[PDB]
């Protein structure tokens, strides 16, 4: 039985688009999912797409028979960047296939178990600075979240020290990616792009993209001068397949891929799961008792940091209420139906809204808002494509064991040494930059005096 597809009101040549007039787009399609329902169609002058949100559309799209992934409008504005890297580049062009084969290796559990050490110096300089704090005195939480992780990526895959922790104001290199991201989400909302109001926009925008470029230069530099390593790889490994390597050009794209992807949604995993213990007492409590159980000696192991349960139960909660890639996009193959009601066209667009997933009531019951982080006790237990916050098949995520190693480890050094304190009590305010992360939040800690190791 073939519907009419629902739509939100529209307004002669402006179509839906005066109904997005906002710095918080994401939040804004949430309000009208609720309003519509599982599908509705979007309109903006030249451009058409699909917004889906329950479990039994978005097992369909996941097929990988009839669609495969799509590049959004806002990933084409990012690969003015980050050009043909892993994450910009189409399942079609020659590169894609080629980097993967040759960038797998490094994160085996061999290369896992090799990374451990360099991810505790780092964490170490963090618990020191905490230490050292005067009574009268405060952390800003997002802001030290990503001195951490951009470091860790620094040295474990390029052996380079950006010395962050050495600066009380952001390193160079970020002030310069949050104004590209920035730039790129407003273009999406202007009606005529070119006309001369946009030109100093326009301008400031190559600004900050040669300040990227100019920390490239500087790594490039230092490995020809000076490992088995990502850089390694880059530089010497071979496709097994067409036996070539990768070309001057395309290695520089990855570097700058593998610096902003790599750190960027660590850090706003880590501050939402700190914001949600300090709301929910009887689960810090938990968290707690296991981290002083398990960590018996000075620095943590690599078997011990496998053994932290429920602080993983924890992370994969935080990730279901607000994932920190949002959104990801898709294409049709060839004509075909979908859900057994609405036609679609060799080409057409959808996109699936990662929030409104997390939400369905027909797979999780009606308690959705809440922080439960014992949903997550038996997990082979939870049907197929309802948990999605690292992508689907082929095109999934490269760096996710990596990821959530560096965090069950932070998170469990941090409820090991301190008590902490909602001292503002704080009011939860999401900012948007295409990636999400709470805007403002602070806290006060107490140290409980336990010494560290070499
Ligand atoms: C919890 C933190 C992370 C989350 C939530 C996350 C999420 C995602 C998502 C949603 C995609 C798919 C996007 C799409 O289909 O358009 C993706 C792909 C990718 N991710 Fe992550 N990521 C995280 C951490 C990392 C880390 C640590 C690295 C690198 C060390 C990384 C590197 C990449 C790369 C290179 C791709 C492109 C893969 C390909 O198409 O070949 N990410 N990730
Ligand atoms: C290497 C570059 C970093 C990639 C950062 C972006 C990853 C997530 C993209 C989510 C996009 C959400 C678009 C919302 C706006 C709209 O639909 O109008």
């Amino acid at each position: 039985t073939i519907k009419e597809m629902p739509q939100p009101k529209t307004f002669g040549e402006l179509k839906n688009l005066p109904l997005l007039n906002t710095d918080k787009p994401v939040q804004a399609l949430m309000k009208i999912a609720d309003e519509l329902g599982e599908i509705f169609k979007f309109e903006a002058p030249g451009r058409v797409t699909r917004y889906l949100s329950s479990q039994r559309l978005i097992k369909e799209a996941c097929d990988e028979s009839r669609f495969d992934k799509n590049l959004s409008q806002a990933l084409k504005f990012v690969r003015d960047f980050a050009g043909d890297g892993l994450f910009t580049s189409w399942t079609h062009e020659k590169n894609w296939k080629k980097a993967h084969n040759i960038l797998l290796p490094s994160f085996s559990q061999q290369a896992m178990k090799g990374y451990h050490a360099m991810m505790v110096d780092i964490a170490v300089q963090l618990v020191q600075k905490w230490e050292r704090l005067n009574a009268d005195e405060h952390i800003e939480v997002p802001e030290d979240m990503t001195r951490l992780t951009l470091d860790t990526i620094g040295l474990c895959g390029f052996n380079y020290r950006f010395n962050s922790f050495y600066r009380d104001q952001p390193h160079p290199f970020i002030t310069s990616m949050v104004r590209a991201l920035d730039e790129a989400m407003n273009k999406l909302q202007r009606a005529n792009p070119d006309d001369p109001a946009y030109d100093e926009n326009k301008r400031q925008f190559q600004e900050d993209i040669k300040v990227m470029n100019d920390l490239v230069d500087k790594i490039i530099a230092d490995r020809k001068a000076s490992s088995d390593d990502l850089l390694t790889h880059m530089l010497n490994g071979k496709d097994p397949e067409t036996g070539e390597p990768l070309d001057d050009e395309n290695i520089r794209y990855q570097i700058i891929t593998f610096l902003i992807m790599g750190h960027e949604t660590t850090s706003g995993l880590l501050s939402f799961a700190l914001y949600f213990l300090v709301k929910n007492p009887h689960v810090l409590q938990k968290a707690a008792e296991e981290a002083a159980r398990v960590l018996v000696d000075p620095v943590p192991s690599y078997k011990q940091v496998k053994q932290l349960k429920y602080v993983g139960m924890v992370l994969n909660e935080a990730l279901r209420l607000w994932p920190t890639a949002p959104a990801f996009s898709l294409y049709a193959k060839e004509d075909t139906v979908l859900g057994g009601e609405y036609p679609l066209e060799k080409g057409d667009e959808l996109m699936v809204l990662i929030p409104q997933l997390h939400r369905d009531k027909t797979i999780w019951g009606d308690d959705v808002e809440e922080f439960r982080p014992e949903r997550f006790e038996n997990p082979s237990a939870i049907p197929q494509h309802a948990f999605k916050p690292f992508g689907n098949g082929q095109r999934a995520c490269i760096g996710q064991q990596f990821a959530l190693h560096e965090a069950t480890l932070v998170l469990g050094m941090m409820l090991k040494h301190f008590d902490f304190e909602d001292h503002t009590n704080y009011e939860l305010d999401i900012k948007e930059t295409l990636t999400l992360k709470p805007e403002g939040f602070v806290v006060k800690a107490k140290s409980k005096k336990i010494p560290l190791g070499g």
